[PDB]
Parts: structure tokens; C-alpha cells; sequence
């Protein structure tokens, strides 16, 4: 007789206190950009990105993360 | 007779206190950028990124992380 | 008769106190960039990144990390 | 013949640049205050101030000051 | 014949540049205060100040000051 | 014939550059204060200040000062 008891207890705390969060300045691509292209031959696929792209300002008040995985495999 | 008892107890704390968080300046790509391209032959795929791209300012009040994995495998 | 008792107890603390966090300046790529390319032959795949890319300013109030793995394997 | 010419020229500049101003915490009188007074005789004027009074948080973006006095006295 | 020419020229500059100003903590009077007064006789004026009073947090972005006095006295 | 020419020229500069100004902690009067007064006779004026008073946190981005006095006295 196989008897399995899976009783994990979790009283965890993931906490953050922040007095003030601010005055954040993200200024990407203030510089001049000049692309002068002449007599260019392309045989296959071309991907071009010019300028200021995919810039992120991520400012969460908390941004606390808890990942918990529970796995009971029986064969 | 196989008898398995899986009772892990977790009273953990992941904590942060911050008096003040601020005055953050991220200024990427203030410089001038000049790309002068002439008589260039391309046979295969081309990927070009010019300027200020994928710059991140990440400012979480906490940013505390708890990863917990539980695995009970029985064969 | 096989009898397994798995009762780990965790009363751990991962803590940080910070009086003030700030005045952070990240200024990448203030310099001028000039790429002059002439008479270049490419047979295979080309990847080009020019300028200020993938620069990170990561400022968490805490940034405390707890990784806990529990594994009970029975064969 | 008295001939007075009063032509002062003022091309002055009083300037300030501030990237960010913030995260200012003024917490006066966090402590407990207990005044136990017994059998006190007062013949003249009494002024009593108890607690947290006249506390100032003054945070100007500039706060630049120019005082200019011009005085031409003739007797 | 009295001939007075008063032509002062002022091309002065009073300037300040500040990248970031912040994370200022003023915490006066965190301590406990206990005043136990018994059998006190006062004949004249009494002024009493108890606790946390007249505390200043002054944080100007500039706070630049120019005082200029011009005085032409003729007798 | 009295002939006075007062032509002072001022091309002065009072300048300050500051990369970052911050993380300033002023904590006066964290200590306990106990005043136990018994059988005190006062004939004249009394001034009493108990606790945390007149504490200053002065943080100017510049705080540059130019004083200029011009005086032409004629008798």
C-alpha cells in the first residue's frame, strides 16, 4: 500500500517599502543620425531599423515577484 | 508498504525598506552618429540597427524575488 | 516498510534597509560615431549594430533574491 | 551750472539649472512630549507653545534673488 | 561748472548648474521629551517652547543671490 | 571746472557646476530629554526652550552670491 501526503505550508512574505520613487529621466537618441547609402545590391531579405526604437522606462512601485512550482509525479 | 510524508514549512521573509529612491538620469546616445555607406554588395540577409535602441531604465520600489520549486517524483 | 518524513523548516530572512538611493547618471555613447564603408562584398548573413544599444540602468529599492529548491526523488 | 547724468546699464543674469529636485523628507516632532505641571503660580503674562510648531519645508525650483537699489540724492 | 557722468556697466553672470538635487532627510526631535514642573513661582513674564519648533528644510534649485547698490550723493 | 566720469565695467562670472547633490541626513535631537524642576522662584522674565528648535537643513543647488556696492559721493 502506497500512501503519499503532500502538505507543504507557505507563510512567506515578499515585501517592499519605498518612501518616494521619482525624478527618472530616460533620454535615448538625442544625437543626430545620418545614413547615406549609395549603390547597394541586396539579393536576400533586408531588415533595417534607424532612429530610436524599443527604448523602455519601467518604473514599478513594487515589482516584487514570487514564483512557486509544485509537482507531484507518480508512475 | 511505502509511506511518504512531504511537509516542508516556509515562514521566510524577503523584505526591503527604502527611505527615498530617485534622481535617476539615463541619457544614452547623446553623441552624433554618421553612417556613410557606398558601393556595398550583400548576397545574404542583412540586419541593421542605427541610433539609440533597447535602452532600459528599470527602477522598482522593491524588486525582491522569491523562487521556490517543490518536486516529489515517485517511480 | 519504507517510511520517509520530509519536514524542512525555513524561518529565514533576506532583508535590506537603505536610507536613500539616488543621483544615478548613466550616459553611454556621448562620443561621435562615423562608419564609412566602401567596396565591401558579403556572401553570407550580416548583422550590424551601430550607435547606443542595449544599455541598462537597473536601480531596485531592494533587489533581494531567495532561490529555494526542494526535491524528494524515490525509485 | 550743475549737470548730472545717471545712466547705469545692467545686462546681468541670475540663472539656475536643476536636472531634478526631489525626495525631501521633513519629519519634525516624531518624539513623544509630556508636560506635567503642578502648583505653579504666575503673576504676569504667560506664553506657552507645546508640540510641533512653525516647521517649514521650503523647496523652490529656483529661489534666485536679485536686489538692486538706485539712489540719486541732490541737496 | 560741475559735470558728473555716472555710467557703470554690468554684464555680470551668477549661474549654477546642478545635475540632480535630492534625497534630503531632516528629522528633528525624534527623542522623547518630558518636562515635570512642580511648585514654581513666577513674578514676571514667562515664555515657554516645548517640542519641535521652527525647524527649516530649505532646498532651492538655485538659491543664487545678487545684491547691487548704486548711490550718487551730491551736496 | 570739476569733471567726474564714473564708468566701471563688470564682465564678472560667479559660476558653479555640480554633477549631483544629495543623500543629506540631518537628525538633531534623537536623544531623550528630561527636565525635572522643583521649588524654583523667579522674580524677573523667564525664557525657556526645550526640545529640538531652530534646526536648519539648507541645501541650494548653487548658493552663489555676488555683492557689488557703487558709491560716488560729492561735497
Amino acid at each position: 500500500s502506497v500512501q503519499i501526503v503532500y502538505k507543504p505550508v507557505d507563510l512567506s512574505k515578499v515585501t517592499s517599502k519605498c518612501g518616494s520613487l521619482g525624478n527618472i529621466h530616460h533620454k535615448p537618441g538625442g544625437g543626430q543620425v545620418e545614413v547615406k547609402s549609395e549603390k547597394l545590391d541586396f539579393k536576400d531579405r533586408v531588415q533595417s531599423k534607424i532612429g530610436s526604437l524599443d527604448n523602455i522606462t519601467h518604473v514599478p512601485g513594487g515589482g516584487n515577484k514570487k514564483i512557486e512550482t509544485h509537482k507531484l509525479t507518480f508512475r
